[PDB]
């Protein structure tokens, strides 16, 4: 079996290799990449996503989310408050002031210490999920805007047309910006690609682990486990590395940089945090593995972490007994 501690995998394709992406997929996977449910992919030198990031100012963060912290230091919830529309420029400008600007720090590991110790002191501004692509047209090679689409990945495999579109995503970080633990909606894979700006550090737990995360946080987060058989679908709950190893639970960690792709694997649940100002650009994707794990993907019908538009026909299809009441939750 390859990789079977599940070590976080870093590949180097040439620019022959960049041609055929879901070639590099099946080509990672026969390597044992998938097993610690994160890779990372570092571009070939003679590539580039686009010329330059100089005219990017104008873009609008519609609805910019301050993240609220409650809780202790490794154990919290983060909810999401509603700001005034900025551009991308205000938004960079405010990122650098004294408020929200990253402290003096001596590497990655000491701004490690630094985010879990006082994360939860503070309330940085994130501008995710904004609908959009910095990649240029003319960029041919894993181009987050021209993958093959999750619903012709269905088609194909199994024989059913479905509605639906599949597009990228922009996220503006800052310093503290903090993304929850989860998986992918219906545990599909997914793809970043971060543009510019300060480093991003995720932490990961092997798929085949991953139910041993969802024990700990029922333990930990018991309001929320009885509201709810899927609570982490509402991306809401955070767990610190020295909580993890406390508790036994198998993870790894890594900083991605700037001109850095990193690939989530179906079921392989994350988490993590911004270094300073930066642009990320992801989406979701598909494979011939993913099927069975969209068959059996868990559900939030609570209501609460209500998604797009696109998820109703995969559940209609890889899981029928599961509708009507996923449905209700989403009405
Ligand atoms: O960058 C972020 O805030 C969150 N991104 C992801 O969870 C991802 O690419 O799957
Ligand atoms: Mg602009
Ligand atoms: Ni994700
Ligand atoms: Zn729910």
């Amino acid at each position: 079996a390859q990789n079977p501690n599940c070590n976080i995998m870093i590949f180097h394709p040439t620019k022959e290799e960049f041609n055929d992406f879901d070639k590099y997929i099946a080509y990672m996977e026969s390597q044992g990449a998938h097993r610690a449910g994160l890779a990372k992919i570092i571009p070939p030198k003679e590539w580039k996503a686009r010329e330059t990031y100089d005219n990017i100012s104008e873009i609008l963060i519609a609805t910019p989310l301050q993240q609220v912290a409650s809780g202790r230091a490794g154990v919290f919830t983060q909810y999401h408050k509603k700001k005034k529309a900025m551009t991308v420029g205000e938004y960079r400008h405010l990122a650098n002031s004294k408020k929200y600007q990253t402290p003096p720090h001596q590497n990655f590991e000491d701004l490690e210490r630094k985010y879990w110790k006082n994360r939860i002191y503070n309330s940085p501004i994130y501008g995710a999920d904004i609908s959009g692509s910095l990649f240029d047209e003319n960029t041919k090679q894993w181009n987050l805007g021209h993958l093959g689409t999750i619903q012709d990945l269905l088609e194909k495999e199994c024989g059913v047309v479905i509605e639906g579109v599949n597009t990228p995503y922009l996220y503006f970080g800052m310093w503290k910006t903090t993304f929850a633990w989860h998986t992918e909606d219906m545990d599909l894979y997914s793809i970043n690609y971060l543009h510019l700006g300060e480093p991003k550090t995720w932490y990961v737990v092997p798929p085949e682990h991953g139910q041993r995360l969802e024990r700990l946080a029922r333990e930990l987060f018991p309001g929320s486990s009885r509201g709810c058989g899927a609570f982490l679908r509402h991306k809401v709950a955070l767990i610190s590395p020295t909580v993890l190893k406390e508790n036994g639970i198998p993870f790894n960690r890594i900083t991605q940089e700037a001109g850095e792709f990193m690939v989530t694997f179906p079921y392989g649940y994350h988490a993590g945090f911004n270094h300073g100002f930066n642009c990320a650009e992801a989406i979701n994707f598909a494979t011939p593995r993913w099927i069975d794990y969209g068959k059996m993907a868990s559900q939030c019908s609570c209501g609460e972490a209500r998604v797009t538009f696109s998820m109703d026909a995969f559940v209609r299809i890889l899981q029928p007994e599961r509708y009507d009441l996923w449905k209700r939750g989403q009405d």
